[PDB]
């Protein structure tokens, strides 16, 4: 074999000349990406497995079908999951089911999409021990389908501001739910629409008439033997979407909907019967992937334009301005994966700094995947708009709460941070913020110290961030200070105070990156991920660099240090490029791209897949049948 | 009644309140943005209109329909087109019949959208007069359906490298037309696949086996009669695309497919029986469609509140937040500045009877910025995603329309810079002046009494002439270092993009400045020198590091910038929606639910769900067939 273990005999040459310059094993690449050599390799078995499976595979390519078709495609291979799934992997292990269900289900949804992210999970979280031997044994067995019933159609981010109401009603020792306007209805639950017949729902809770706020009940919405709303329930699907349209949306409405007092879900809440109350990222970084490896790999194959005159055309891989629009992101899908890494180590070492610091990722990764996505769509030329290429889908199922919120809590805690520093208490700064209480040098050091590392530019990105996160709380401090209202004051800083989270979010995420880089001790490897970090902080640090220069920080002879080295780990990336992307082992029948095909054989392809595609069922279209050739008939 | 012409009573009394802000007149602003006040007349008669003409409409909700059912609705459109069209436009009016097809077709296309754009004027520039006897006049009646088929499978830009050959065959005075391989095919000609039956076809002519480079070809396609396929013709269409999922975009390939000699377009190049050779906007389309996309979001800023700023107060319009001013209001500027740029470009355009390197540019800065703004979809929280929106449709559409163009300006832009490091600086043209001039020492924004926006055109001056004399130096440079020219260029090519960006987005700039000062109306006058001033402030925040880097702008200077622009969001914000309004789009135009011209999103929000088509029954067949039988079985 060759260090590239995606290469076959018959490959399309062009890719497999991208492939023979690997300097690392690819194998050994895909065991660093998903946490372990038996965890990679359990995909490969996987994959080969569902090749033996054809009940389990796509009966055509899906941007042929319709929204209905797709629907009940879905739902036919679900239904073969629960059956054969046994044979295929562990079912209690989470990754080889999101790695079968990637393979099988894909990216646009499926019935049962919100049934494991969040329903089960809310019995877990909020159903007692007493409730989830009811109902939780229920959804691990698949005998209901739930969802869970939050956002409304007015209101989206607050919970407080939540219209749908739960009312004790202490005669009948039952729950009103009710839905009082309009706008209360619950409106966007992933398949509350059609699919789920129970939600766990979410509503204000009033006893007495005192309004107890937001709590969580088990609610049925659809009789379990006929399918039908039961009686007060308006059920049903919100309609077509940019993407995701397997899944069935829905909005709910109840009329004065009776559940028994122990449908509230009580772990840690208790209302008795008198009414006396007792209160004692991956997934970015593999579509961001799934669209790098399609155009990186359409770029190895597509021959464009000349650089020198007297010889043939050159791969579009071969120019600088394409390395610039895909290399770098590369490099942030495997910043992405390495940061989901440690905020789960991270998780795992509590016992607010996280839940903080998760709320920029969440805002940022997206931002920045979705960034990303769409510079690997225009990579791919006029062919890229095909959904051939299926980008444009990777796009809006990656892109699809509401971000600015998210961005705004970070920087509620980074103010309080910077409070601490400003009155002398920068000791008592978490871990992750501590840097906001350290002191600068008068420079940054890139280009002025010999290092061989990133620590440099780890620190400078660690200046920029503090002294934006200071300058923006000053600014709403400065303002209050004189006589603004507080949240007036956050109000007209509150650009200035996004830009902050931002900022200490890409530190993090760069630190991640470079501690993961540290640990590995494959040396091949190591210097393959250590070429990745050096474009990433380069390519980065240019992305930001006004708050570098702003105070003189940096000079303009480093900032073209920065620029010369961005574009030297360009040229250094490419022969590992493709290497980089095929380690994150993504079949064909997973990616689901003609232009991304594992064999670079693109055009013979994609002249299939337009050749059976549905318009060319017949050569002449019922729109000429009935007009336009009588049109042009008649003139 | 109001300033604002499109108020109508009974209106959402939150979208009402900030049209009642209005400093100006809407209609003298629609007059601004479409060049004359019997322009913008016209545009509103044509739309009263079309409200009287019901088989013109749209049968359900565009979303609602699958590919092949808007292709059906289209077509049909089409025939009542063809019949009515009189009664409504003059047909030999661009402008009209371009808001004509905006209201009735809309933008996902139309089977016949590559019949005007393309077909004609290929026959109108290349087809001899006894040609067009024949063809053109029956294009012009729509007789038949044409297209240009020139971009191949293999090749889309340089025509020098396709492969489709058209070979000469003396003894039976023929063209053989011929597809060599699979990359040779044509592919992406818009009603190609399905629709056309004729179309001008690019190819190489060789004679005697002398390849004369690439010529044009009417080519009959399809049977007038049948429309099935002539023989040795492979066509169809290539598949369903990210969006503009009417037009039929198609491939065509061909097995020695013989045309007549005069089948080959021959105004300016003859081939007689001897073989004998004788040789002799979308700029304004971006705006629309980033029009369309903020009208929408700041009408649905308008109508949907969202959290509180004061506590004692209730719920904000999410328009409150300096967040949602900051990701609308810029692009609102933008919208006029593409507009006002593209009228200045026709402008010199018709000035010559330079420009063909600027507008290669203005093609590529503005289709990006577009993007940008209209990716609005944001800015309308979780709704946005719903086609109920329709802003998802209009991004994938107005992305349809770079680094090619860039790099052409960049050529320019070097061969510029080359003429001042040689001496010959009083030798550019007037649109690159600027390259030659001398700069004072740093920005003088904030540091001279007044001076106002064109101390801001002259700091945008410097940072495009610092960034095209070091982006063109870097090539020289690695030149004279020994590097093959080709290479020397490559290595550099992201540097001179940079410097084809930062001129194009200067001369929008320029243009919008020009127009402002060009004003008498004073309402009119002063809103769009507010919006100058929002725009002219964040465009230089961000590319404030071009400004930084010199010590051109000191921090001081900047933060005199951030100033301005959070203190003209909130100038801007009585006008924002009024501002949008004055590009007036019918709902039949516009096609969302959040940007109803009325601004009651909620009910018919509400509405539009519960008659799309997965609502038709209660129980879907996939869990009649599926679901309910996994679950009992469980």
């Amino acid at each position: 074999v060759h260090l590239n273990k995606t290469i076959q005999e018959g490959d399309n040459p062009d890719l497999t000349a991208e492939r023979l310059t690997a300097t690392f094993d690819t194998h050994a690449m895909a065991a660093q990406i998903y946490g372990g050599e038996m965890r990679a390799r359990r995909r490969r078995e996987i994959t080969a497995k569902l090749a033996e499976i054809p009940e389990l595979h796509d009966s055509m390519p899906l941007p042929y079908m319709t929204r209905e078709e797709k629907i009940m495609e879905s739902a036919r291979k679900l239904t073969v999951l629960t059956q054969r799934m046994s044979e295929i992997i562990d079912p209690t292990d989470a990754g080889e089911l999101y790695h079968l269900n990637n393979e099988v289900l894909g990216i646009e949804g499926n019935p049962m999409a919100l049934h494991g992210v969040m329903f089960i999970p809310a019995l877990n979280a909020q159903a007692s021990d007493e409730q989830q031997a009811k109902w939780l044994i229920r959804a691990l067995r698949r005998e209901i389908i739930g969802t869970y019933a939050q956002t409304e159609m007015g209101h989206g981010t607050n919970l407080q501001n939540l219209e749908t109401t739960a009312t004790y009603d202490i005669g009948t020792q039952e729950f009103v739910l009710h839905t009082p306007k309009i706008t209360a209805l619950k409106w966007w639950p992933g398949n509350l629409g059609k699919s789920s017949n129970y939600a766990v729902v979410v509503a204000h809770m009033y006893i007495k008439g005192k309004n107890f706020g937001p709590h969580t009940f088990m609610v049925p919405l659809r009789d379990e033997k006929t399918h039908k709303p039961l009686p007060g329930i308006t059920i049903g699907d919100i309609g077509p979407k940019m993407a995701y349209n397997i899944v069935d949306n829905g909005f709910l409405g109840f009329n004065n909907y009776r559940i028994p007092r122990t449908n509230l879900l009580m772990r840690h809440t208790k209302v008795e019967a008198d009414g006396t109350y007792i209160k004692p990222l991956t997934g970015q970084a593999i579509m961001l992937s799934y669209a790098l490896n399609i155009a990186t790999r359409y770029s190895a194959v597509r021959r464009q334009g000349q650089i020198d005159k007297n010889e043939p055309e050159v791969k579009v891989l071969e120019y600088q301005t394409q390395q610039h629009r895909l290399f770098p992101f590369i490099a942030r899908a495997y910043a992405f994966q390495f940061a989901g890494a440690e905020t789960v180590k991270l998780y795992e070492r509590v016992l607010a700094d996280l839940h903080a610091l998760t709320s920029g990722l969440k805002s940022v990764v997206t931002h920045q995947t979705g960034e990303g996505i769409e510079q690997a769509r225009m990579a791919c030329g006029g062919h890229g708009y095909s959904m051939a290429s299926y980008i444009s889908e990777i796009y809006g199922v990656a892109i699809g709460g509401e971000n600015m919120v998210m961005l705004l809590q970070l920087a509620r805690y980074l103010v309080k941070s910077a409070a601490l520093v400003k009155s002398g208490k920068a000791s008592q700064l978490g871990p992750l913020v501590a840097y906001l209480g350290a002191r600068s040098e008068p420079t940054s050091l890139i280009d002025r110290v010999p290092n061989g590392g990133i620590t440099e530019y780890i620190k400078t990105f660690q200046h920029i961030a503090k002294r934006q996160t200071l300058k923006a709380a000053n600014k709403f401090f400065g303002l209050m200070e004189n006589g603004e209202k507080r949240e007036i004051a956050w109000n007209k800083s509150s650009v200035e105070l996004n830009r902050a989270s931002r900022l200490h979010t890409r530190l993090f995420i760069v630190e991640a990156f470079a501690r993961r880089v540290n640990e590995i001790g494959d040396i091949t490897i190591k210097e393959a991920l250590s070429d990745l970090l050096h474009l990433h902080v380069n390519y980065e640090l240019l992305d930001v660099a006004t708050y570098a220069l702003e105070d003189g920080f940096m000079s303009s002879t480093q900032l073209d240090y920065v620029r010369d080295q961005l574009y030297f780990y360009l040229q250094k990336i490419r022969p590992n490029a493709v290497s980089l992307l095929d380690s994150w082992e993504f079949s064909d029948r997973e990616l689901r791209s003609v232009l991304g095909r594992r064999d670079g054989h693109v055009y013979e392809n994609l002249f299939k897949w337009a050749k059976e595609s549905p318009l060319n069922k017949t050569d002449v279209l019922p729109s000429v049948d009935t007009y336009l050739k009588p049109m042009m008939e008649k003139a």
